[PDB]
């Protein structure tokens, strides 16, 4: 019988069991021999067979039955990457012809595919088919606008959960916490979040006009909605950060954020967004009665247990894959679009400045976008030309009127409005 | 004075209802507009008594609904009281919300509360007043877009699939089979939905049967069919789900039977009683007299109420806010005689007439597409004996060695079911 | 070779099983132990083919043991075959038990299962197999010191509760009565738990009745006072929980009308089949009968099966670990025959004898004490008439008037119930 | 009709509106009336009552009748504290008077309860009744062994659920996460998490032997877990740490712990123990030392989240029985006591009776370390005891995985039998 092999790279997100059940048991109906590669590429880039054999395991109906159920994936997962080096490529290639891979299933981002697709290039077709499945939690591939990634409906929900509890406790012991959502790629999550959570202020990379953000900007920015709402008597709320405004920041911003200090270097993991805005705020508005605490939301999204949506998309995704096999595709991306999985050549969705699968964000301009914004709480254009509003603000922050139109005014050009 | 915004809703419950009614009250209080709700649908406009309305209406205030977003039912509560039916009801509605000055009406139920919606507009001045419906069900069987879903239906399902795995561990720990019942008798979008998400052995849907009347039998053999298979595999435990819709397509044969062998319950008027029927326990009961001897036990287990005010999960929380704004939005446009339903990511008003059935009257019913893909992929990780199936002999002698009977009568009795369900 | 510790679950399931199976699996992987475990409990020892046992046991390794803690059920699922009943079947665990060189057996089960150990072991020498059971029981109705919880009864009860409140939410939003059945007979904790947790109207549980026979008039007209006191006060819907066990109570004639005024059910042996009654649906369909005029409409509602295999809460996954724990520290010191438990927040073995009821054979059933102060705080926050209220004319007055009878039909029908549940 | 007065103090836990639901409720059928005072006792101590009024609420039979549900307070809480003048405390009876509170209920852990009995002593205990209810999810208050303050089951079980996440995470994507569990009083909640949960180890300052840590021996208890985990082929795990373990650091180790700066600190000279970052800390250092192992080390704080969750089963029966409890010792004339459970019994006991003589201040119930519980839990950890130290072949494996001599190993991590109780 032929050969299926499985393999996930990258960081996990919810449902990645949902896509490894949905092609081993569609494919064990087949009569398909399926096995699973333990941690990606990590054994496989070795060469050596036996110590191959010793990470890849039997996938049977016994072990897949279930595991639909349940976050993380059962075969692990890891950023071990062959397409860097051709003696690592053909040391994969060794080890899956000694095996007799007939089909190769990757399921990972656009660096598990691009390692998938350098392997089997250099491979005979006949021999060897090799599909991958694209998993991102941060909901950007590019799809038809509104349709989600797998995973994302699942990290998005729990993330409305953790931040229900925090506008509780703010509310119940009057506080501000700015909440970063981890992920730098796009703001679909952190804006999920934010607009399910009703969450008094979401700030994404994707609103910003200018190419490079100012770590002054984005402190007023903050600064702005809490004297707001200081002005109408509440002295809380919660605001929600995506991490990727970092990667966007230029580099006199950067040098602040680390502290006035000269920035890590091979390093965007180590700054602490949440942590700077809070200290700088405190120093402002903290005679006001305000206090500021950050809380990230993170590595418990990836593994959550995916919700009803994330498990029937999944089951979707891996029956596609062994579709796409049986139809003689190679070279593909299983997706779904319309209600529909089909498989999309890897290329057809490259971005040509990149190199890379295009990246889909947050359209500012549609209306979701503004619907979002109409239920968060900041000053507009309009709302800076409302004396009274502006006057009332102003007197928040113990502040003239010209003093606070003087230092928060040109924020309306900084960010769409 | 500023222009009055009022609320209602008709129906049972769905999660997400606060949702809406704080989407439109926050936006209509930035707008500067008086909200106020009415309690209980239409159930005290239909008296004619403003003292009666005023004493079941409550101002919606930004205290009120700043954080009901959250919560599942309805803060202004629901009913089912139709003014439609009576022009006297009718004319009580519009007594009542000229007395409360409304200029904006909307309301959050089903189809029949749009149509009275509809019809107390009619008889309005569209300048006085302006009337938008939100069209609301768990059941997701509006004509929107296919794949595109109603609010509180993501909620119904998750949970319904939280259930089911429980369900589903207990079967397999102390191996029994659960036959449970997904409530609604509309459609078969939420049993087939719990059944997909939970990886559910079985489900029975009423879309799925050629003929338009469903026989008892026939539904009985349908899952006497999977229990077998699956005990040709060592597994003498599962979980099937059905569709309440089951119910309202069998036949008058098939309902003597599904009532006890008893002459089925009716109402003063005449109409039949479905909701006193137990799908679930008649059939468990009928094949437990046939597998019991087996080794196999079968239990009934419903999912209903508890789903119907369950706190929305995230895509209803977005969903219903882009609703309740939507409606704002079609009050500022000038539409009247709309609902708001949101269609490729964009909400938008649409036109009641424009919805309507021209056979019926009605808004068309969205039904499982047992054609599409999805429904395919479905029927592949469920355990059944397909057409192939039967033909393969070696598979028959299997299950019918399971059920303690000849390959031959298996065929005799089984095999005629390719012939009731599409495949 | 390694001492063989052998493991099998019987009953049905709770929450918090696979907490004991890894917690004496780690802990005896530690020691060097050989850590088996049985599918099904006895049924495949009581066949007595050394072959088919081997084919339905595993091994317990670190790998399979080592995150089970988080997840409901049993790995090693469940059966109630019951091997006391015969030696010819004990003769048959002892004989594989023997081939597998079973040193030391761990069984989590109820008294059936604690005592098809100990029948065993008896037959055994007391050097070759030492024989250690958990008990095991979601109805909390363990002899344990007052107010101390066996396992998986946390899990079960907060599940309820979560339950509850989505009807407590739909009754609101939809005006409306649930009776909620909490299943289970030997006991009412687990009902009252749910309703006290939930602020449940209304809790009825065999336990508060004075007779040693209910009779259904007084149970339809304990729920019926409760409705017509919240309509009282202007409230015309509610959750009322029933624990199961008011059925095991019920006088003959009791029966004769919960089953629709026939003959009860029955098995071949002539014992009652109590699991076919229907207490919330009968109780249901008699006060929509008397009350359906005041605008009442009521709703049964089972809270069953899905508690069994939720996963564990942190409360009993710390329970669980310290019960695995104490049952290796009983074998360490030689106990057997002995039963593990916790008491005071200490785990320890605990002979048969001392636990055991004389007048049963069974172990002993500790039920709600409803002379405790926990009782009389869960009523006080109940919506119910005591004897006080029926003294006091006013207040008689307007439930009668909410029942539409006066003062005195009211009284003369209603008063009563004083002497019928404990005050 | 008397009144009633209800509070809110510390940091919310799971349950408040359950005490405020089962007291509210039944001194209304009582005929009481019920106020509740905003932000516990943040406005009575200004002594104004205009600015009191308008921050106090009626709490009726609407407001509170489904409030048993729900996380948080409806009356919020805050940190605001009479014990420290007599000016103050003697605003906060102003205020009271004013209002013609007879019954005066405060629902708050250690600090709010000592604040209340301040207020006491100096009021009569016939003119007004001060009854304060066991708030906390640190489970610090000195109640009866074994039984639990209202809102630990619930933080402890969200904790379990948030870990649980964490564990699938670090075993599908090895990498080891250092969760830094909030609350410097007492271990309770980061041990009842890591045990729940499973955790591969909990550190809590009451397992130190010593008065002062040294942050070098937190690195190296740690360290050593993570390296016999590789011994055994896991380059993976998740360490629960007890925030108190920075309240137990001494000079030096605050040093170390803030970047080898000087501590932050307040205008009074204490040190701002916020601004540390415990977990943050050792990820840095413990990263340096074993990268080269394949070993990642993340971050994680569980904090916040856990306040105000809806409240499980529990604590929704322990809150109605405690706000039960709370009426009934104001209708039996107690005063200047606290509500606790025991038995199954709610019963108040005098506040005196809980005092540490040597402090004047309401005593702190921490984890015993030589109990039964804490033995067993230990016993599931991955860590090097001693006799695991005296296993010549053990210390040889471990020292491979960690790519050091046996020697060499022994001398840097044998001392840590003494620096934590075996
Ligand atoms: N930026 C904002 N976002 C959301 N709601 C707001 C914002 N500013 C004001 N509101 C609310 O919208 C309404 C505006 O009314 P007013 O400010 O009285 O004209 C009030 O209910 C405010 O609390
Ligand atoms: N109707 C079905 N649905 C899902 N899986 C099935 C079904 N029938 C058989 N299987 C499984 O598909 C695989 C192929 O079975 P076989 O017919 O033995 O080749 C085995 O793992 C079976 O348990
Ligand atoms: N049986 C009951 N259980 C709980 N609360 C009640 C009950 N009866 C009346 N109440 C409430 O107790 C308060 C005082 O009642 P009353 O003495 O009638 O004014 C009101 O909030 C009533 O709604
Ligand atoms: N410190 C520890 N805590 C918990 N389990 C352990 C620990 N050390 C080893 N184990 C496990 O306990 C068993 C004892 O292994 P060994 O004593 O080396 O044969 C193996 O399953 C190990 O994986
Ligand atoms: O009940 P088990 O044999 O463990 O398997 C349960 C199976 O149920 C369904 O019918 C699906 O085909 C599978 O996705 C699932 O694995
Ligand atoms: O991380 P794994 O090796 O899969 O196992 C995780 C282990 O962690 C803890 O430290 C306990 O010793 C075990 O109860 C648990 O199984
Ligand atoms: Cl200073
Ligand atoms: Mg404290």
């Amino acid at each position: 019988a032929p050969v299926l092999g499985i393999l996930c790279g990258g960081g996990p997100a919810p449902g990645l069991n949902g896509v490894i059940a949905g092609a081993t048991l569609y494919a064990l109906r087949l009569g398909w021999k399926v096995i699973g590669f333990m941690e990606g590429f990590k054994y496989l880039c070795t060469g050596d067979v036996d110590v191959v054999k010793a990470h890849t395991i039997d996938l049977t109906y016994d072990i897949v039955s279930r595991i639909h159920f349940q976050g993380g994936t059962i075969i692990q997962t890891s950023r071990a990457n062959p397409r860097k080096s051709p003696e690592l490529q053909e040391n994969v290639r060794k080890c899956l012809r000694a095996l007799k891979v007939r089909y190769f299933l990757t399921i990972g981002g656009d660096d598990t595919a691009s390692s998938a697709v350098s392997v089997a290039s250099g491979m005979n077709g006949n021999e060897i088919s090799v599909i991958s499945c694209p998993k991102t939690i941060d909901n950007d591939l590019p799809l038809p606008a509104d349709q989600s990634t797998f995973g994302f409906h699942t990290a998005r929900s729990l993330g409305m959960e953790i931040i229900r509890n925090l506008m509780v406790d703010s509310k119940s012991a009057p506080r501000w916490f700015l909440v970063e959502a981890m992920g730098r790629s796009a703001g679909h999550l952190a804006l999920g979040m934010a607009e399910a959570s009703g969450a008094h202020l979401c700030l994404i990379p994707e609103e910003f006009k200018q190419d490079e953000i100012e770590f002054e900007d984005v402190v007023e920015l903050v600064e702005a909605t809490i004297l707001k709402r200081l002005a109408y008597g509440k002295n809380y709320g919660v605001c929600v950060l995506a991490e990727g405004l970092v990667s966007k920041m230029s580099k006199k911003a950067l040098y602040k954020l680390f502290g006035n200090r000269e920035p890590p270097t091979d390093l965007l993991d180590d700054a602490e967004l949440a942590r700077s805005l809070s200290e700088e705020l405190l120093k402002r508005l903290g005679n006001l009665g305000i206090r500021i605490t950050p809380k990230k939301i993170g590595y418990e999204l990836r593994c959550a247990d995916p919700v009803a949506f994330d498990a029937v998309y999944t089951r979707e995704l891996g029956y596609g894959a062994i579709d796409a096999f049986l139809n003689g595709h190679s070279a593909a991306l299983i997706v779904r679009e319309n209600g529909q999985v089909k498989p999309v050549q890897f290329k057809d969705l490259l971005d040509p400045a990149t190199g890379r699968v295009r990246t889909r964000l947050v359209d500012v301009t549609s209306q979701s976008f503004k619907v979002a914004r109409v239920y968060m709480w900041r000053m507009s254009k309009k709302d800076y030309e409302n004396k009274d509003l502006v006057a009332r603000v102003a007197a928040a922050g113990k502040m003239t009127p010209e003093a606070f139109t003087e230092k928060f005014a040109h924020l309306t050009d900084v960010v769409v409005e």
